[PDB]
């Protein structure tokens, strides 16, 4: 049961406002769908210990280019999941050892060469 | 002032169930976001006469391939918008010429070689 996550970026909106807020979406293979319109980002993924997770990013426009350039924050520091690049995607495995809870993290993207970030979280059960 | 639409397909889910219901999403550059979970498909795009519209399709997983293979239905038959393929996308211009209203249509997709369709609508104001 591998979870695949798609990060969708409205790159026109992101570059016009210099923020991913209201311009970034998550859709995943567990049929979770979300947007980030106001306040702190609540975009997230639900998984369980030992599960493989895969992230990839794309633009709305066929003319734009969006790449994931790095992961930072609690999910990495606490070693809950350590994605590494695989072609145009990043893949890791959830290693919590029975602990449950949310692990905040930050994804940096290159949006037509401009580095922008957003901070979703990983929920482990 | 051109609208760009992203069709996202859960290709594992769509192929397992032989239906795009609960497996297809629209996200566009007007920040409209939609799923089709229940009932008849209500995914749609709001536009106006003369506006350029762009459709492109992607999968959630990096391993799958989703291409738009055609457009049919009222929007085509009544000549409100006639998309043509351009590289990896389809582009058309809303040519309603004073007409307003909901125009139903059907998009055929190839999902890892398997043809599946869903029927959103174009709302022109």
């Amino acid at each position: 049961k591998k979870i695949e996550i798609l990060i969708v970026v409205d790159c026109a909106g992101a570059l016009a406002t210099t923020s991913l807020i209201s311009n970034v979406y998550l859709i995943d293979s567990n049929q979770w769908l979300g947007s980030w319109d106001e306040g702190t980002c609540q975009l997230h993924t639900v998984s369980e210990d030992g599960q493989f997770i895969c992230w990839r990013s794309c633009a709305i426009s066929p003319d734009d280019e969006v790449n994931i350039t790095g992961f930072y924050g609690d999910m990495i520091d606490q070693k809950a999941c350590l994605p590494s690049p695989v072609n145009d995607a990043w893949e890791g495995r959830v290693q919590t050892r029975g602990d449950t809870g949310r692990y905040l993290y930050t994804i940096s993207l290159s949006i037509n060469g401009i580095t922008m970030n957003f901070s979703p979280y990983l929920e482990v059960q």
